[PDB]
């Protein structure tokens, strides 16, 4: 009955919020619902371009592009996800 | 007159349901009755390919392909069966 901890950080300020999962198994938001969620935390202009990059299990710097790779984060089995913002 | 606990897990969310046996000794469903049963739990597109892999007694990742290997799960004498989905 549990959520995934997501920690983001832009301009050297770490934040954290939680994302519920369905009974089904997929994460209960999408990129369109995520990009506007990050713009809430940082008082960012939402029209700006967002370059979101997580960390893999085995430490690469992967890119986030679609709701298909948001599916992969569940199967990746990571303890908490960490997402870097690059704007402008 | 008793059932086998099967636990499935796709997108990192565990589920569980039970499967009865006959008086005779075989499991009381088959793959076509199983594959469409898993698609009920996960709201999966049933037209997608399913690659179902159980765990052996001695811990291998065996493949499930047919109703001949579903027979073997009874004789395998496992405490509860665990079935991983790989789609796409």
């Amino acid at each position: 009955a549990n959520a995934l901890v997501v920690k983001v950080s832009y301009g050297g300020v770490l934040r954290r919020f939680r994302v519920p999962v369905k009974a089904n198994g997929q994460l209960d938001l999408e990129m369109a619902g995520l990009k506007e969620k990050i713009a809430a935390l940082f008082n960012l202009s939402a029209d700006a371009e967002l370059s979101l990059t997580y960390s893999d299990e085995d430490g690469d710097v992967v890119a986030l592009v679609d709701d298909n790779d948001l599916f992969d984060v569940t199967n990746q089995r990571l303890k908490f996800l960490k997402i870097n913002v690059n704007a402008g």
